[PDB]
């Protein structure tokens, strides 16, 4: 999961997959559209 420097516990991924743009960290808090990858 990229989503680096941003939440003290949130890290995740979206990318095309039926749901365009989703939780930017399994929740999307203080992220908005930064970036993240899936474990
Ligand atoms: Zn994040």
């Amino acid at each position: 999961e990229k989503c680096s420097e941003h939440d003290e516990r949130l890290k995740l991924y979206c990318k095309d997959d039926g749901t365009l743009s989703c939780v930017i960290c399994r929740d999307s808090l203080k992220h908005a559209s930064h970036n993240f990858l899936p474990i």
